[PDB]
DNA sequence: CGCTAGTCGACAT
DNA sequence: TCGACTAGCG
């Protein structure tokens, strides 16, 4: 995600616990507890042994949220986004060689280097997500599998005011305009919380507090979406952002070097990569719980065109969109693997 | 100073 | 994965 983002803006941050939220509503990155416990078996996971142990790796998390008296809504990755469906292959094909490799590093008696491949072997399935949808329905937990990336999603159930915070790792939730992110959440209840109003308790960050100039320095600092230019990291983007009097954004990267007083050439693709960033940012698909709908993350604005925004996400049908949204339909291959019915018995 | 890329640890015994 | 941390260079 945003590379040094957190450290860029830890002035805005405070140590809290989660009782601040007891009796409110939280949405969850279910991805990083996850991963965090899928660490704890990526040998099996790896030569395709059976386990089980994230499954329950993510339900003391949930156990402990529940009693503390927090109502959580899971939310999980869908389909990968275009922008990125290179990206994730050309991370997928390096897990595999740290499989092939992994295993050949134990013919070689180093077990303990073989620690670090096959932990940076793990792939994520939307089975292992699934096993833990049901673990948490068993336990009358709302689930909601995202669109595509959780991130949105997530930025939605905040900016909707169906949840107040957001548990997760990423730090790319404050792109997307959250209000409150929970980072380094342990299995105690220990947090870091992120509030988008203290972001102006950051003397570095100028005048860049407001949500659209701060997400221009986030994708400009480099993203997931849009890989920066060589030398522009936070600080110098935010720089550029401050020196601007211009609202016209484009006008302004145009500038970049008469900002930074650099010699800064801008390829011609990169604002067209700049724009799609943006755009990406602003109108990612998100599935809507209460309307049951395929929704972008924000109202699109006059000046947008929606018929060119397919690299944000492609619409499907809504009732669709609900069974993918349910998690009973499969992401890759749209065939439903059961049949949950929120109605016989987070969806109003 | 600031930015890149690269290593490194996560879990937990 | 994803942040943390650092050497190396503009
Ligand atoms: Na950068």
């Amino acid at each position: 995600g945003i590379q040094g983002l957190l450290q860029f803006i830890k002035e805005a941050s405070e140590p809290i616990h989660v009782r601040k939220y007891k009796g409110q509503v939280v949405a969850v990155d279910t991805y990083c507890w996850l991963h965090k416990g899928a660490i704890a078996c990526a040998e099996k996971l790896a030569k395709g042994e059976p386990t089980d142990r994230y499954v329950g790796f993510c339900m003391k998390f949930v156990n402990m949220l529940l009693s503390h008296g927090i109502k959580p809504i899971l939310v999980f990755d869908g389909c990968t986004l275009p922008s990125k469906k290179e990206v994730e292959r050309s991370r997928r094909e390096r897990r595999q060689a740290n499989l092939l490799k992994g295993k050949q590093l134990l013919r070689e008696g180093k077990v303990s280097e073989a620690r670090e491949c096959f932990t940076r072997s793990i792939n994520i399935t939307h089975a292992m997500a699934h096993k833990v949808i049901k673990a948490a329905r068993s336990q009358g937990v709302d689930c909601l599998v995202a669109p595509y990336e959780a991130d949105a999603q997530l930025a939605y159930l905040n900016k909707a005011g169906i949840v107040q915070a957001i548990i997760t790792e990423d730090s790319d939730l404050l792109a997307f305009g959250c209000k409150k992110v929970i980072l380094k959440m342990d299995q105690f209840g220990n947090g870091l919380e992120i509030d988008q109003a203290r972001l102006g308790m950051c003397r570095q960050l100028g005048d860049v507090f407001t949500e659209e100039k701060f997400r221009y320095m986030c994708i400009l600092s480099g993203c997931d979406y849009l890989s920066s230019l060589r030398g522009i990291g936070l600080a110098k983007a935010c720089k550029v952002l401050r020196l601007a009097n211009n609202p016209d954004i484009v006008k302004v990267i145009k500038k970049i070097g008469h900002y930074l007083k650099m010699n800064i050439t801008v390829p011609e693709d990169y604002i067209n990569g700049f724009i799609r960033a943006n755009n990406t940012f602003l109108y990612q698909l998100v599935f809507d719980p209460i309307k049951r709908k395929l929704i972008p993350l924000n109202a699109y604005e006059d000046d947008v065109d929606p018929e060119t925004l397919s690299y944000a996400g492609q619409y499907v049908d809504d009732s669709i969109a609900l069974q993918i949204a349910l998690g009973n339909k499969d992401i890759n291959t749209f065939e439903q693997i059961d049949d949950y019915n929120p109605d016989t018995a987070l969806y109003f």
